[PDB]
RNA sequence: GUGCUGGCCGCUCUCGCUAGAGGGAGGUCAGAGCACAUAAU
């Protein structure tokens, strides 16, 4: 239980013949690492036709064989046994130093390196090495395997609607306009109305009429938007390069010496410097950072005891914001890291390791994760726990609740295996949304507006045909030198990049303060980047944009660490929403973990299936209500009641993951979970299941293949799903009215939403 | 210590001109509070 982390001191100075061991090691690395990955058959693309050909493995295994010839055996299990690592590669840096698999091989080859003489400079430079074959091997395998499962996604996936799609798009592309999603919906929605005058889309609604593409205006909405997929996909596929790249050798490596043989230095920190001591290679002096704000160390046998905290960079001058200091840090260091950025100033880096209770993180492991925690779990688990779950959405960024479970307590709320529970802090709304966030939306609308008339504007001057009059009025409204079809084009890029840039500079006059409204200024400069993209290639028929992405997930993770200080587990659904496809999929929930495990705290991933649509209280389908995506609607004992959408979304995540996610919403007619809510809910697991009454499922010690749901402690089937959600539909129709239901009264009895004991 | 900000001013490239719009280096004047696990991709 100590977590790694890391950040760098600047190096001012130096002493010594340092700069000649830095070059000396940094060029024995460009040489060998070359070598030591042509040993490895890895494939690869040629970087000088931006990855047009490649090597195939098989060719990588000839130039292999060519090279080492008869000592192809013994580089194999010497590279293995570099890959795998630990202590047996620990004590093998025979590579270079005069002084074992790799000892045999120099006798066989007969390289050698700058300064075969120095332990210390080949124990650093075996080092430099293996960790830089580490790090893309690890990325070869996972892009093989990557490319490997994109490809039978599209080979499992063929129909008429795919192939017809096919076409439709080559023939869009003779055509000169392109395929989108949009174009094929509203193309399919409007040729079956007749048109009157030109619309926005004309090329493809006219094209659309002929008999080769009846197939497309008879497929279900759910068959055309699976077909409208794999045709993305696998264009994606065919425009991927085959292997990855070989990686770069003239840029330079981080250079690791530490205390545990490697080499020799000492860590003083004075009133004005930070020194490192290198023995006979120098010393180096370093400024002082606020990360590492107040720093001390003291020497121990084989670490490091640094006692630092975080402080506000105040870089201007006359700052009109009081200074605040963070709490104590108590870290660990065992190393230290050398660099030389392409800038040309060296760094200096200070790997940390963070000590915390383990008791949460396995708490938060193998019993919140697990349908079967095996007993001395559950006789190892606390008696108090303070829990809480988040549900996290472009509008209301975070939707917290707070509770507090324990068995031998009594409560509204259930925890399987352990008792019951009940709110501490109800369920509510973390912080409203920025009042910019509504004003940041009709920028990226008009951004996207404009790749679409830009799209529109290639294919009808390629036909000689007439733009409709809504492009042409749409683009009159803004002031342009001219009245040309393409003048009044960017004469509208100059406004949306005016009012960007406003955006951007007034949002970082204050530090960015909100967040929702910061998220919305991430979609209009992306949506803007492709703006500009698709304009430059009419005729051919940065790393600040994706740094604002960085800081926006690092703030989200440190707004929700913030709240959640006092409890011990948070909830979150598998996110595997507009939210999570903004900043990633991957990404955020790794900064939101690396937030929480910063303060000693678990995090839980739970099914996202339903937890939307049921009813907390009653564990009943409801309807969401389209007109106005934040409610919700229900009907319970002949009365129809309305809920908060972001409440109820919070309420479930958390009675999910108090249930362990073991009560399923759909199946099809298993795995763990569904397994395990068989056995306990019903007889046993391996039994049949047969329809009854109307609608309803009598589990029966036939149907196969079909949906079957839960709601209110019933099975029922797809029929009569879409029945309840009529029910409750047509009850709001008619202005029935709603009573509202709060989740955090304490008169509720229980919550039964996917509770099945 | 690292990251994220526009305004203006010449130069130099890519498409169009009933017309300009974007890209890359550099100069200069203002802004500047709140995050950090670093390397790569
Ligand atoms: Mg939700």
């Amino acid at each position: 239980h100590e977590i790694p982390r890391s950040q760098l001191l600047k190096i001012k100075q130096y002493e010594g013949s340092f700069v000649e061991w830095y070059r000396d090691l940094q060029e024995d690395r460009k040489k060998f690492a070359s070598l030591l990955f042509r040993w490895a058959a890895f494939g690869y693309a040629a970087r000088e036709d931006d990855g047009a050909t490649y090597i195939s493995p098989s060719q990588a295994l000839l130039e292999r064989r060519l090279l080492l010839g008869d000592a192809e055996d013994v580089a194999i299990k010497f590279l293995d046994v570099l890959f795998k690592g630990g202590a047996p590669s620990s004590s093998c840096y025979s590579l270079f130093y005069e002084d074992s698999l790799g000892k045999q091989l120099r006798e066989r080859l007969g390289i050698k390196c700058r300064r075969p003489h120095d332990a210390g400079y080949c124990k650093i430079l075996m080092e430099v090495v293996a960790r830089q074959l580490r790090s893309h091997n690890e990325t070869y395998h996972e892009y093989l395997n990557q490319t490997h499962e994109m490809k039978t996604k599209v080979a499992n996936n063929l129909t008429n609607e795919f192939d017809l799609v096919c076409e439709f798009a080559e023939v869009l592309e003779e055509k000169n306009y392109g395929l989108g999603w949009y174009v094929l919906w509203q193309g399919v929605k409007q040729a079956l109305k007749e048109q009157k005058k030109p619309t926005k889309i004309q090329i493809a609604v006219d094209q659309l009429r002929q008999p080769k593409f009846a197939g497309l205006l008879t497929a279900k909405w759910r068959a055309l938007k699976g077909a409208y997929d794999t045709w993305k996909l696998k264009k994606r596929l065919e425009k991927r390069k085959a292997f990855p790249y070989m990686p770069n050798w003239d840029n330079d490596y981080q250079i690791p010496v530490g205390l545990t043989g490697l080499g020799v230095f000492t860590l003083e920190v004075k009133r004005t410097e930070v020194v490192v001591d290198l023995k006979e290679h120098g010393k180096l002096f370093c400024s002082h950072s606020h990360y590492f704000g107040d720093l001390t160390a003291e020497k121990h046998p084989s670490r490091y005891h640094l006692k630092f905290r975080h402080k506000l960079k105040l870089r201007k001058r006359d700052s009109r914001v009081e200074p605040t200091i963070g709490p104590w840090i108590e870290a660990a260091l065992r190393e230290i890291t050398i660099q030389k950025k392409p800038n040309g100033v060296f760094y200096l880096g200070l790997p940390y390791a963070l000590s915390h209770g383990i008791d949460n993180f396995q708490i938060a492991k193998r019993f919140f994760s697990a349908a079967k925690p095996d007993k001395e779990v559950i006789n190892g688990l606390p008696s108090e726990m303070v829990v809480g779950a988040a549900d996290l959405n472009l509008s209301n960024i975070v939707a917290p609740v707070k509770a507090r479970i324990g068995k031998g307590l009594e409560g509204p709320l259930h925890a399987l295996d352990y008792g019951y529970g009940e709110l501490i802090d109800g369920p509510k709304i973390l912080t409203p949304d920025g009042p910019r966030c509504g004003e940041l939306i009709s920028l990226k609308r008009d951004i996207v507006e404009i790749k679409s008339a830009i799209k529109e504007f290639k294919a009808c001057q390629r036909e000689g045909l007439t733009m409709s009059e809504e492009t042409t009025t749409w683009l009159s409204e803004v002031e342009s030198p001219s009245d040309s079809p393409r003048c009044m084009i960017q004469s509208r890029i100059a406004d949306t990049s005016r009012r960007l840039n406003s955006f951007k500079y007034q949002m970082n006059k204050e530090g960015y303060q909100d967040l929702a409204e910061a998220l919305r200024l991430l979609d209009a400069m992306d949506s803007y980047n492709s703006l500009l993209e698709s304009y430059q290639r009419m005729h051919l028929s940065d790393t600040k944009r994706a740094s604002f992405r960085d800081l926006l997930r690092r703030r989200v993770a440190h707004t929700i660490v913030e709240y959640f200080d006092d409890c011990d587990i948070v909830f979150f659904e598998d996110l595997d929403n507009a939210l999570v496809k903004l900043l990633s999929p991957r990404t955020l929930l790794l900064y939101i973990r690396q937030a929480l495990e910063k303060r000693g705290i678990g995090m839980v991933e739970v099914a996202k299936d339903g937890t939307s649509q049921n009813n907390p209280i009653s564990g009943h389908v409801g309807w969401r209500n389209k007109q106005n995506k934040s409610e919700i609607y229900f009907y319970e004992d002949k009365e129809l009641l309305v809920m908060d959408a972001d409440e109820v979304g919070a309420m479930n995540i958390l009675c999910r993951g108090l249930n362990h996610s073991v009560c399923p919403y759909s199946f099809v007619t298993y795995g763990k979970r569904v397994k395990r809510f068989l056995k306990d809910r019903y007889g046993s697991s391996n039994v049949r299941f047969l329809v009854a009454s109307m609608g309803f499922v009598t589990v029966t010690t036939a149907l196969v293949g079909k949906r079957l749901y839960y709601h209110g402690g019933e099975l029922v089937t797809h029929d009569l799903h879409n029945r309840m959600k009529d029910e409750i539909k047509y009850l709001v129709e008619k202005e029935v009215l709603a009573r509202r239901v709060s989740l955090s009264d304490s008169t509720i009895k229980s919550y039964k939403s996917f509770a099945h004991v």
